[PDB]
Order: structure tokens, then C-alpha cells, then sequence
């Protein structure tokens, strides 16, 4: 399984490479050392914070302060390279960019951002698109695998099948950002998982055909799409590919006759001249690109790394696969060559005003490959006949007009040829009946150049609709979640903000730009000036999205979603009408070539108005085509892929701050995470919230049964403002920022209780004990001292002796803290504290005995008693019930305690009860065979017998132990009856051992004083010894 194998290409090319921050409490923030350079950011460490402001040290070396509102906090370095950025506490611009940068530098181009898939063009080849890679993502769910265009393709596929609903993938981005490469990957994936099959190959081979005729090298992309497309992959009810259909939009026909410096014409022109066979060159009258006007003006005829001859063979192969016949293929090449020959026709000024054609070479070459009459073609170009009432009069045209008519014929032939290719492909691939489909939209994003004409308005208008579509989708998803979870919050439709710009463009009443253009396009003597004049007359200072420039008399502004765009009105009338002399239509309708003739006869191709319809302008046609695409998209469940270009030099490993950030700002990527920042952007299933923040509140099990009640407990203890959150049916909902503040509390808390893990070790362990061992569990295997003895062993007296005062009547965690002599030199009064009584102080030890009895009315939940006294040593002990229905759980509890090797066992045993067949030591040796962590305490020594001595065990012989034995004596029953108090009877204990015939030799290693000192010592060093392992355990359970 490659997904788990680290030594697999999957982990190498799709997975990110590979306690310090745990104890650390450092905070960092993104800032720009130069306020005027918003795109350049640096990391600064936070040093202090007030009510609503931060203070940090800049790398330059200088404290700086910023408001908490404008602060761009940085996420913990642990999250650098996350697969899905939606799980970040901070999603500010610099933070987003940073995670993308981290991934990009590791050659990870794919990153998730909620319902957004981000892909940053690598401008390099990364082996993550092989079949094996396809197989790896098959079936896999998003969370189950790393980010990849294949993963989102699978999700859409699974959704189609599971919900029986059509899907769509919208791949958007700037020119060269990677839309088409990713579009091909989706198809590659779908053909594989739902598929080397005839139909499959045909679908796969259709793209190569359209790219040859619709792509070209521009200054921003060597393989630029000069048309947009919507590919529908069809499936049968069983989920197998059954067909495909293609729609093309806004083909850049003007490129056929003109290309700006360094750019090329459509690939097919160069492919034909370089890949045609010798026989084809002759039949077509071909020559090198330099001999053709339409190819020798840009200064570029080839692309580095690209072989046009090789690509030609590929295109021819693709046409064979899709099914174009040999003759159809030849006719397509004749059209391409004919267009080239038309471009070489040179019109000259005749004796008069009319143009003439002196050389007939180009005209004839064209006429021969087109299968039309040269004489008729020549007259149709320079002397088209126009209707003068009821007679046709030959209008002899000058040079400029003849040349323009030639170009119009060229564009019309290319445009029609392209539509014909698409229609032919659809005839072979499209099936009238299909159960479902997955549509992929590959079209240009907003276009804002210095010069913007009609084409740009169409594409911008398109993107206004697509952005509106996305916002509205987000709206619906949000509305659906709040409804399902029972969260009362209503948003204003996100898409309503695009309506104004859209109406200004395609509105009927009031009439928008297109309507006014159409009207003006059919107006008698209308000109580009009367047009601009009319637009200003309708929207200047009357529509907030429109702007009449201050000086320019040929432009107008439109405020688009992505910013204002200035449009030049020049040629708009001609563009909207796309005229072609009727005599040219007639000339080609009489062609001897089958395909040429279809380009002028097929109504669905030869014109915009279908058989029986009225006049249709280009604008009206495009508005109808766009509404049809939107209606289709609105019948699907949409998936969005955001492509980002790393720089403007088409170079690998060179992510530029300004270039990327600019896109993240208009791509909507930063919008798709700030659109709902007004409601409750964050929500977490209760059990998950509790599992993570239980640590911030007392008495809250990481796995409480009632997750919702626990969640409520945490928020209350943290004193969170009730308005900042809402309780859903399955999730807790938070206002923007609130969850991030709770996460920061968790981080600070973690640091507060783990930093000590690096003397006063006893207290540090005491803290962890109060935080994790209250419910009676020891998940961290805390190093502790456990006291074990019989109900009559008199162990409780031992504890009261160590405490130096009576206070004893569940496990009992006794945490003693020594109090130093007062600063003035006085003796501080001793008192106690219970963990379940947060604000109480027990100065009366009698009340402590009572509280123990109260809270107790056998259980595994320990009572946590803390005692602060200047008469005790620093020490922590865990007293367990002494050793039937009840005597079954007790032994169970004890065992569960001494079982751990991180525990030291204090076995208390009466001296007046032999040594063999003990009790505590028995259970002790059971879990501690080598007796390396057991210390025996011998009590009631003064209660043995006449000549009964115990020096044998005290010196460690009857039963050896690494830690040894310690003897002691306690108060008698009549002593308790009298005034005789503890730490008074201790004075006696010392004299007993000091003046004892045999024990006097070991007097210094006996008694309560010595026992307490020893336990403190054993605990200090045991904690120190266990410290390393405990750090590992703590790090784990906290992640
Ligand atoms: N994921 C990718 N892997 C390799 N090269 C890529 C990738 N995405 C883009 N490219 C490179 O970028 C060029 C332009 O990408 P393209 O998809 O054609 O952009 P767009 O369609 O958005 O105009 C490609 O032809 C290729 O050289
Ligand atoms: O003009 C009526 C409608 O026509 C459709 O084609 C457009 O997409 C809508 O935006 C418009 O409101
Ligand atoms: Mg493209």
C-alpha cells in the first residue's frame, strides 16, 4: 500500500517531508517592515499584549506595536505545510501565502482551502500523474489522501453515483495559471476510473484536435487557449463513461489575421507547414511560414521545446481516432492552406479609386485548394454586389475595404471551420441519452488589459456570472448548515452584490450595454461615436457601476467584481454584426469541396439565427450561450479549482510575493474564507471540542458521556461571551475569532503545565496530577509513591505522624508542601486545601477529617488533599484503602496502582505480626519481583513481645529490598484519649529509638523524621529519573 509506505513515490512527491513548541510560550506575527510594501512580510515575535493591541520585535531589531484587529498572527510552525488550510487558527493573507510557499518549495502544488482546491503552476514536470497515481486515489476520500486534482475528481465522481446528481468542476485562473493542464487531468482520471476502450480513446483524443486549432503561443502562455470550453463527460446509470460533448466559447478569430510581436498564430498553421508530406505540400501549394503574411509579422514562427512537425503527426493521429475520414482531413488542411493563401493576396490602387489585383498567384492557390472559381472570388472581394432597391449594383471597393473584406472572409472561414470540428467531435462522442454527467469548465478568468474591447466585455461579463454563481453557492451551503444544525442566523444573499454589474451589461429594462449596442447596431447611420454617446447618455452619473472618463472620448468604465475596466468602443458595431459580403457567401456555397460547402450551408454553422429566426447580433448570441451554460451549471453540484501562476516569467521554483498575493485577492480564495466571517464560520462536533479543550476546565473528562454539557462547562469556566457562540444539534458554533482565542488558551495552558518538566519537581508532578488524575485514572503514568497496608497496619497513623497532626477518619492523594520560615522570622500557620473546594482554606484540621468523611459518603475517584505546613517536608503520597464484595474492588484498585513501574510502593506492616505470610509485601513482591521499587515500613515495634526483636528485617535480611526498611512507633489508644498529640509523641519516638538496647545503633535511620526525609528523597530522584520518559508521554497525549 503506497499510501503508508514512506519509500513510495506517493510520499516522495505528494507528502510533506517529516515538545519544543509545547513548553514554549512564544507567539509570532506577520508584518511588513515597509508599510508601502504590503506584499513583503517578515516574522516578528510577540513580547507583550494589552487590552486590544500587540507588541512585537521586528527582525530589524525594534519593538513595534499594532492593533489586534489589523494583526496578522502566524500559525504554529507545526502547521507549516498542512494539506488543508481550512484548519488554521489564522487565515490572514500572509498566513495563507506562507503555507502555500512552504508546500510549493517542496514541489507540492496542490493545497485545499475549504471548498476550494488551489493549484500553483510548477512550470516543471512533477511525476504525480502516472497511472499508479491514478490508482492510488481511486475510491479514496479527501481526508484519506493528499491534495490532488485526481482527489477532487474522485469526490465529484463518487458524489455523482451516491447522490445521483450531475457535477461540475470549474477550473479558473489567470492566463497560464494551469487551467487546461488540470482540465486534462480530470478527464484523464475520469476516463480511467470509469473506463483501452474505443470511446475512451476518442474522448481523450478530442482535446488534441481542438488545441491545434484553438490554442496559440501568447506572451503569457506557449499553449494559450484562445477559446473557452465546457466539456461534459457522460455516464450511464452504472457509472461507466458513455460519451462526451463539447461547447466552445469566444474563439479569438482576429488572431488568424493579426498577432502582436513574439506571439504566434494558431498552432495548426505551423503544424501544417512543418508536418505535411511532400505530396500534401504540393497539392496545397505550401511553403515556409516566412512566406505567408499571416505568419511572418510577429517575429516568431516556433516555440522552444515544441516540434510543430511532431505535433502535426499527433493531430493527424487524433483526427483518425476520432473518425474524420481521409478526405475530410484533406479538406480541413485545404481550408487552412487556403486561408494562408488569402492572406498573401495583395490589393493595389487601380487607375481609379477601386482596387485591383495584379498578381493572381495567391488568389489562384487559394481558389484551387478551396474549390471555388478564382474569377468569381476576385470579383466578390473587390466588387461585391449590393442591393439597390430591386437591382444588384457592383460596389467597387478601394484597397483598405477590399483587404478588410478578405480578412472577414478569413475569420469567417476559420470560425466556421472550428465550429465544424466541434460539431463533428460531438457527433461521434455525444449521446442524446445519458443518465448523468460531470462537466468541466475551462475558461479564462477576468481580463483587465490596458486596452479592452468587446471580446473583453464578453469574457468579463462571463466571469461576473461565474463569480455570482460561486458566491451564491457558498451562501446556500452556509444556509443549509445553519438550518440543519438549528443555528439562527440569516445572511443577505452573497450573490446579490453582482446583480448590479450584470444588469448594467445584459439588462433589458432598463436597457444595458448589450441592448444599447444591439439597438445601435441596427440603427441607420450609427457610428462608434453615436454608440459611446448613447452609453454615456444612459449611464453617466446614473449608474454607480458606470463611469464616463475625464478625457478619453472613446472609452467607458465598468466596475467589475475584480475591479474597474475601461473599454474602447472602436469597431464594436462591426464586431456585433460580423458582416461578410453576400457575394462571398455565394462564391463559397458553389465550392466543389464537401466541407467548405458545409461551412456555408449548415445553418447551425453558417449563421447565428437558426432557420426561421430573425436577425441575431453577436452579443445577443453570446448572452444566450452564456445563459444556457449557467442553467446547465445550476443543475449540478459545483466543485471549484483555483489555479495560480507563480510568476510572470514562466519559471519553476520562483514564487513571487506580489504576483501570488494579487491572485489570492481576486481569485476569491481569500473571499471563500471571509464571506461567512459575519456569522459562525467555525463549528465543531461536541465530542471533538471536548476531546481537545477538556484540559481548560476542572472535572471534565476528555471523553465525557454528555459532550454538549461538557462543552458548555468549558466555555463557562473560560467565561466566554455567550453571544460569541451557539449550540447546534451536533456541533458548537463560534463567531469569527472566538475559536482561535480558545486555542490560544489551550496553547498557554499546555506551556504552563509542561515547562516545569525542564529543585521543585514535586510541584510540577502535583500539577499534572491535579489536571489528569482526578477521575481516578493515571494516563501519564505519573511517578508517585503509593502506600499499601492492612486496615490494622496503622498506616494512617504513619501519615498523620508525617503530617504531624491528626486529620484522618477512596484513594487519598496527599500533597504536602513545606513552608519556609516567615520573612520576618515568624512561623506561618499551617492549613489544608481540597481540590474539590477551590476557594476554601481549612485552618482547623478537625474540619479536614470531617470534609473527608463528607465527600466520601469504595470509589476510584481520589480525594485531593493539600497541606501547607512549616512542620512538613515536600512530599506527595497516595494512600489506598487497606486490605468479599468490597475486598475485591480494593485489591483490584491497589493492584491497578502498584502495577505501574513508575510507582514506588510503601509497604506498611505491624511489627507484632511476624514477617512470613505478610500482606502488603506479598502484593508488593507480586508486582515488584526483584524488590527494586518497594520500601517497607515497620510500625508498632514497641508492641512486639518480651524478647521479640526486629533488627533482622530492619537491617534488611529477613527479606532484602533495594530501598530497605524503616522502623517507627505510633501513639497508643490511651495517648489519643489523653492530651498527648502528634509531633509530641515524636519526641518520644526519638528517645525510644535513641535509648533502645538494639535499635540505638540504627536510631539515625528510624523514626518519622527519617522516614519523611527518605520519601522526599526517593520521590525527588524518582521524578528526575522518570522525567525523560514522562516528556514523551505528555507530548503524545497532547497531540
Ligand atoms: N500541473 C502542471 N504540471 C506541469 N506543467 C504545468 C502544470 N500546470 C501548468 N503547467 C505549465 O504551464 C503551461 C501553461 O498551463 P495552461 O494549463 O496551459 O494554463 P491556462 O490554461 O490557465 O492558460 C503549461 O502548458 C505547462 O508548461
Ligand atoms: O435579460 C434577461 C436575462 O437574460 C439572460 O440571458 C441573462 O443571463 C440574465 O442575466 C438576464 O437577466
Ligand atoms: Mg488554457
Amino acid at each position: 500500500d503506497p499510501i503508508h509506505d514512506r519509500t513510495s513515490d506517493y510520499h516522495k512527491y505528494l507528502k510533506v517531508k517529516q515538545f519544543k513548541l509545547t513548553v514554549s510560550d512564544k507567539r509570532y506575527i506577520w508584518y511588513n517592515p515597509d508599510p508601502k510594501e504590503r506584499d513583503s512580510y517578515e516574522c516578528g515575535e510577540i513580547v507583550s499584549e494589552t487590552s486590544d493591541s500587540f507588541t512585537f520585535k521586528t527582525v530589524d531589531g525594534q519593538d513595534r506595536q499594532v492593533k489586534k484587529d489589523d494583526a496578522n498572527q502566524r500559525n504554529p510552525i507545526k502547521f507549516d505545510g498542512v494539506e488543508d488550510m481550512s484548519e488554521l487558527s489564522y487565515l490572514n493573507e500572509p498566513a495563507v501565502f506562507h503555507n502555500l510557499r512552504v508546500r510549493y518549495n517542496q514541489d507540492l502544488i496542490y493545497t485545499y482551502s475549504g471548498l476550494f482546491l488551489v493549484a500553483v503552476n510548477p512550470f516543471k514536470r512533477i511525476p504525480i500523474y502516472t497511472q499508479e497515481m491514478v490508482d492510488i486515489f481511486k475510491g479514496r476520500r479527501r481526508n484519506e489522501v493528499a491534495p490532488h486534482i485526481f482527489a477532487i475528481s474522485d469526490v465529484a465522481y463518487r458524489s455523482m453515483l451516491d447522490d445521483r446528481q450531475n457535477q461540475s468542476l470549474l477550473i479558473t485562473g489567470e492566463s497560464g495559471a494551469g487551467k487546461t493542464e488540470n482540465t486534462k487531468k480530470v478527464i484523464q482520471y475520469l476516463a480511467s476510473v470509469a473506463g483501452s476502450g474505443v470511446l475512451e480513446q476518442q474522448i481523450l483524443q478530442a482535446n488534441p484536435i481542438l488545441e491545434a486549432f484553438g490554442n496559440a503561443k501568447t506572451t503569457r502562455n506557449n499553449n494559450s487557449s484562445r477559446f473557452g470550453k465546457f466539456i461534459e463527460i457522460q455516464f450511464n446509470s452504472a457509472g461507466f463513461i458513455s460519451g462526451a460533448s463539447i461547447q466552445s466559447y469566444l474563439l479569438e478569430k482576429s488572431r488568424v489575421v493579426f498577432q502582436s510581436e513574439t506571439e504566434r498564430n494558431y498552432h495548426i498553421f505551423y503544424q501544417l507547414l512543418a508536418g505535411a508530406t511532400a505530396e500534401e505540400k504540393k497539392a496545397l501549394h505550401l511553403a515556409g511560414p516566412e512566406s505567408f503574411n499571416y505568419l511572418n509579422q510577429s517575429g516568431c514562427v516556433d516555440i522552444k521545446g515544441v516540434s510543430d512537425s511532431e505535433e502535426f503527426k499527433i493531430t493527424r493521429q487524433a483526427m483518425d481516432i476520432v473518425g474524420f475520414s481521409q478526405e475530410e482531413q484533406m479538406s480541413i488542411f485545404k481550408i487552412i492552406a487556403g486561408i494562408l493563401h488569402l492572406g498573401n493576396i495583395k490589393f493595389e490602387k487601380g487607375a481609379g479609386e477601386g482596387a485591383v489585383l495584379k498578381d493572381k498567384t495567391a488568389l489562384n492557390a487559394a481558389s484551387t485548394v478551396f474549390g471555388v472559381n478564382p474569377s468569381v472570388l476576385e470579383k466578390a472581394l473587390m466588387e461585391p454586389r449590393i442591393l439597390a432597391g430591386r437591382d444588384l449594383v457592383a460596389q467597387h471597393l478601394n484597397v483598405e475595404k477590399s483587404s478588410s473584406s478578405r480578412d472577414a472572409l478569413v475569420k469567417a472561414l476559420y470560425g466556421r471551420l472550428f465550429l465544424w470540428l466541434v460539431k463533428k467531435i460531438n457527433n461521434v462522442l455525444c449521446q442524446e441519452r445519458k443518465a448523468y454527467f460531470i462537466g468541466v469548465l475551462d475558461i479564462s478568468g477576468f481580463e483587465i488589459f490596458k486596452v479592452n474591447s468587446f471580446e473583453q466585455l464578453c469574457i468579463n461579463y462571463t466571469n461576473e456570472k461565474l463569480q455570482q454563481f460561486f458566491n451564491h453557492h457558498m451562501f446556500k451551503l452556509e444556509q443549509e448548515e445553519y438550518l440543519k444544525e438549528k443555528i439562527n442566523w440569516t445572511f443577505i444573499d452573497f450573490g446579490l452584490d453582482s446583480q448590479a454589474t450584470i444588469d448594467l451589461i445584459d439588462g433589458r429594462q432598463p436597457p444595458g450595454i448589450l441592448a444599447l449596442l444591439d439597438e445601435q447596431s441596427v440603427f441607420p447611420n450609427a457610428t462608434d461615436n453615436t454608440l459611446i454617446t448613447k452609453l454615456h447618455s444612459h449611464f453617466s452619473k446614473k449608474n454607480a457601476k458606470y463611469e464616463e472618463p475625464r478625457f478619453s472620448k472613446t472609452e467607458f468604465g465598468v466596475t467589475h467584481y475584480a475591479g474597474q475596466v475601461m473599454y474602447e468602443i472602436q469597431d464594436w458595431l462591426e464586431k456585433n454584426k460580423d458582416p461578410l459580403q453576400q457575394d462571398l457567401e455565394l462564391c463559397f456555397k458553389d465550392s466543389s469541396d464537401n466541407v467548405v460547402t458545409k461551412l456555408f450551408n449548415d445553418p447551425n454553422i453558417a449563421s447565428r439565427a437558426k432557420k426561421g429566426a430573425n436577425f441575431i447580433t453577436v452579443a445577443a448570441q453570446y448572452k444566450e450561450q452564456l445563459a444556457s451554460l449557467m442553467a446547465t451549471l445550476e443543475t449540478t453540484n459545483p466543485h471549484f479549482v483555483r489555479c495560480i501562476i507563480p510568476n510572470n516569467k514562466q519559471l519553476p521554483a520562483k514564487l513571487e510575493d506580489k504576483v501570488v498575493l494579487d491572485q489570492l485577492r481576486c481569485n476569491g480564495v481569500l473571499e471563500g474564507i471571509r464571506i461567512t466571517r459575519k456569522g459562525f464560520p467555525n463549528r465543531i462536533i461536541y465530542a471533538d471540542f471536548v476531546k481537545r479543550y477538556y484540559l481548560l476546565a476542572p472535572n471534565v473528562p476528555r471523553d465525557a458521556e454528555d459532550s454538549q454539557k461538557a462543552t458548555d462547562a468549558v466555555l463557562k469556566h473560560l467565561n466566554i461571551d455567550p453571544e460569541q457562540y451557539r449550540f447546534g444539534i451536533t456541533k458548537i458554533f463560534f463567531r469569527a475569532g472566538q475559536l482561535a482565542r480558545i486555542e490560544e488558551a489551550r496553547e498557554q495552558r499546555i506551556s504552563e503545565i509542561t515547562r516545569g518538566l525542564v529543585d521543585q519537581l514535586i510541584p510540577v508532578i502535583n500539577k499534572l496530577q491535579d489536571v489528569f488524575n482526578t477521575l481516578g485514572s493515571d494516563p501519564l503514568d505519573l511517578p508517585q509513591i503509593v502506600v499499601v497496608g492492612s486496615q490494622s497496619s496503622g498506616k494512617s497513623s504513619v501519615l498523620e505522624n508525617i503530617v504531624g497532626r491528626d486529620f484522618l477518619p477512596r484513594p487519598l492523594i496527599l500533597q504536602l508542601t513545606h513552608l519556609p520560615i516567615a520573612d520576618d522570622g515568624s512561623q506561618t500557620q499551617e492549613w489544608g486545601e481540597f481540590l474539590h473546594k477551590p476557594n476554601d482554606m481549612f485552618y482547623d484540621f478537625s474540619e479536614i477529617r470531617e470534609e473527608i468523611i463528607r465527600d466520601t459518603d469504595i470509589s476510584a475517584q481520589p480525594i485531593n488533599l493539600k497541606i501547607y505546613s512549616p512542620h512538613v517536608v515536600n512530599l506527595t503520597l497516595v494512600d489506598l484503602p487497606g486490605i468479599t464484595d468490597i475486598e475485591q474492588q480494593i485489591r483490584r484498585m491497589v493492584m491497578a496502582y502498584i502495577k505501574k513501574q513508575n510507582a514506588i510502593i510503601v509497604a506498611v506492616t505491624p511489627a507484632n505480626t511476624d514477617l512470613a505470610n505478610s500482606d502488603a509485601l506479598q502484593l508488593a513482591k507480586e508486582v515488584d519481583p526483584e524488590g527494586k521499587r518497594t520500601i517497607g515500613v515497620i510500625t508498632k515495634l514497641d508492641l512486639m513481645d518480651k524478647g521479640t526483636d526486629a533488627m533482622e528485617v530492619l537491617t534488611g535480611r529477613v527479606i532484602p529490598l533495594t530501598l530497605g526498611f524503616i522502623g517507627v512507633i505510633n501513639r497508643s489508644q490511651e495517648d489519643i484519649i489523653a492530651k498527648k498529640s502528634i509531633r509530641e509523641s515524636l519526641k518520644s519516638e526519638i528517645l525510644y529509638f535513641k535509648n533502645h538496647p538494639i535499635y540505638k545503633s540504627i536510631a539515625n535511620r528510624s523514626g518519622t523524621a527519617y522516614l519523611s526525609k527518605t520519601l522526599n528523597k526517593l520521590l525527588m530522584f524518582h521524578i528526575r529519573d522518570t522525567l525523560p520518559d514522562l516528556k514523551v508521554k505528555v507530548s503524545k497525549m497532547l497531540s
